[PDB]
């Protein structure tokens, strides 16, 4: 039992994505932010009670190492309970070893998004 | 079942909220600490066998912000059982956004403490 | 049922420390590296599915405080499954402190590893 929560800029890549996650069986509940900063208050009022949440946050948008920032800025128990990857339609090398080094970036994902490269991926960072 | 754990400069405040957490069924266990020193030196004491703890800091006091710089020292396995959240009985606005930027410190709580308003925040963020 | 990490450059320290790890009922599985960066690219590789894992850093080496540098970099989900202990035959007060500072370091222990002490300290930290 996951929730999916999704932060793009672009509002066809945010409802399609959206679409897809709920067209498989990967999730029922899909939230969808617009900006970062729309997310982040919605973060901010979340507590540990919170379920298992994974994140998408789209790379070129504040953008996403500037929502990570804030991001890290949330309580360690709700982080916790939360998975944060990257999304992104290009990949450079450069983009990649930032998101390595980003503790809160979990990985990097390609656009459009690999429903079963996620969903095993899921089994790494969501276990049981 | 919670331990309670205050650090407050004030022996008035200190003795007084000791009281009050007894006077409710919020806790049986409260341990106070009339400098940070003395509490940071009981933390480091502690593994990731602690029961679920709430610690309660002053504002004006080292101060509240020096605090949790010792306190981020701590090991992750023991600040994950540790709720903080910071108290005081004058509230402006600068104050309120200092602690929001502070990744331990949870919530800022205005003196003296609401119980019924505390209880109800426990719920959030020691679930089950 | 934890699994142990040696990283240490001293090969004969290495394979030493494993040999007495697997001689007491501690653990069944050690792994050792001799370089930082190979500890570091198997961590990269695991998910929050992993067991309990005890990490033995040795301080003398990218030595030890740069190792946790790349190891805080580490999603803070597999950090959590994680208890990362130093290890050196000098123990100077200097290098207490730093270790005191470093919230990923524990604590730190002499050489050679005394299994009681460790054994009795497991219990602290990975509970139940």
């Amino acid at each position: 039992a996951m929730d999916f929560i999704i932060v793009d800029d672009s509002v066809f890549d945010l409802f399609t994505q959206e679409k897809l996650l709920l067209k498989s069986g990967l999730t029922t509940s899909v939230r969808t932010f617009n900006s970062a900063q729309a997310a982040i208050d919605h973060l901010r009022s979340q507590g540990a009670d919170i379920p298992d949440t994974v994140i998408l946050l789209d790379l070129q948008m504040i953008n996403g190492f500037e929502f990570t920032e804030h991001y890290g800025m949330l309580p360690e128990a709700v982080r916790a309970r939360i998975r944060l990857f990257m999304i992104s339609s290009t990949v450079d090398i450069s983009d990649i070893e930032q998101a390595e080094a980003n503790p809160h970036i979990i990985q990097l994902l390609p656009k459009p998004l690999e429903i079963p490269l996620l969903r095993e991926l899921l089994k790494r960072w969501f276990p049981s």
